[PDB]
């Protein structure tokens, strides 16, 4: 029969035993002080550099280049990530907690960020690597999405007629690829896959590219542009109010109703 | 050979002759004006309650109650939830949201939220339903927390001997709980899973708990307690920098460094 063991129910509950304000204190202490000089002795050059802003808020409109300025200053950055790994190694880290929390408007941008990277990478014969900051970070952003998008993925899919959202990402077929939803999630899930697999350099062909081929069907921006317009169209063909609820939630995320009590026993 | 069709490629670029800053300017005006009044004509019912407040920021210290008081007025908050069925689907739709969105801590407050109501349903012998706002979003905090501490959880449950996140929340079995965060992973699995197939009553073995039993081994403020110790002290037991960092910067969110830059094409 299953059951939780005798030995865990005292492990569970032997936290009552530890938990306390200073305890937690000293912990989210512990913790800042880390995140107080996270490179430590192995930050990213100083050097003379247009990357040297966010080689040190990050502000989109200051931060913001044109697919024209990204392919040619581009390069630098890549060569910057790999010719310095301890502290791409340390960035790549940092960019995962943050891509695991951003809101999802943030989170749509970094979907675009990484595929614009790899269409960069691309377009200049640079390998696609997991030790990369950004590659090496996509299963964030997948993550990312995939909380903040599945139950109006489960409505907008199935009126779609595609898989749902979790076949999606377990077959990563090209072939299952028919619109921006599915595309953003395959694209990701594929590419979140050969990371974690570690493999020295990722095939085009994950991103759906072909042997000396660019990734014409990608303009950066699709990301956000195709789905808040899903977001946004879907209540058109769709007659649930509860679905209209989420789709307008997820885009307009000021609290308004949802939170009940706090229960705190232990401390 | 698995490739992207060619009439989906003109799906994806077709996006940039519809996006614009005033279709998305018109598309956040259209979600804000459906959270203008989301309850529509049905709200929860005015009444002389203390949960008046939270059933028109919600704030922790101010919504904050003991167990006790939880195992006295919870039984009316439930009639509440139960008796007004339009209400409490649209308080579900946005409760779903607001705790795919929640930062760290308020994920951890939920998931003992959602315990501690459970416990108290089951205090009361009051069954668990789907329909319930609070059990029937057990996915979103599950969602929400994996996103979170996926790139940590590989490393401690490894350190640990258990079953990785997703074998975990994949096979839902109480005897694979072992420590606290199995637990909350392998119950929020197991409850959300039934809240999914939409049973009318959701038996209490779904949380571990037998016939007549209480429920004793979980304590209100375990899930945040127990998961802010071990973001703590698995830095004792393991040589990784990255995963310091990780868990590091869980605990300690604000942006440092891991955004490189903006591009988008479109608008
Ligand atoms: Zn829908
Ligand atoms: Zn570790």
């Amino acid at each position: 029969a299953d059951t939780i063991d005798a030995t865990t129910r005292l492990v569970l509950r032997s936290i009552s035993e530890r938990a306390a304000v200073d305890r937690i204190s000293e912990s989210f202490g512990r913790s800042a002080q880390v995140m107080h000089d996270p490179f430590g002795g192995q930050p990213f050059p100083a050097a003379n550099s247009p990357w040297a802003p966010v080689l040190a808020p990050f502000d989109a409109e200051t931060r913001r280049v044109s697919w024209e300025t990204l392919v040619a200053h581009g390069p630098s950055l890549y060569r910057t990530f790999a010719g310095n790994p301890r502290a791409a190694s340390t960035a790549k880290a940092m960019r995962d907690c943050v891509l695991r929390q951003e809101n999802f408007i943030e989170a749509l941008a970094s979907a675009d960020e990484t595929l614009a990277w790899c269409k960069m990478c691309i377009h200049h014969n640079l390998p696609l690597r997991p030790q990369d900051p950004i590659i090496g970070t996509a299963a964030a952003v997948l993550d990312n999405l995939a909380t903040r998008l599945r139950p109006f993925l489960q409505c907008y899919l199935k009126a779609r007629g595609l898989c749902g959202l979790d076949e999606l990402c377990s077959r990563r077929r090209l072939a299952d690829i028919k619109d921006i939803a599915s595309f953003v999630f395959v694209i990701l899930a594929r590419l979140a896959n050969r990371v974690e697999r570690g493999v020295a350099e990722i095939d085009y062909a994950t991103l759906g590219v072909g042997v000396g081929e660019k990734m014409h069907f990608y303009l950066p921006g699709a990301c956000m542009a195709g789905l808040i317009e899903i977001l946004d169209t879907h209540r058109q063909e769709c007659s649930s109010r509860v679905c209209e609820l989420t789709a307008s939630h997820i885009v307009a995320p000021p609290y308004v109703h949802g939170k009940y009590f706090y229960c705190n026993s232990l401390f």
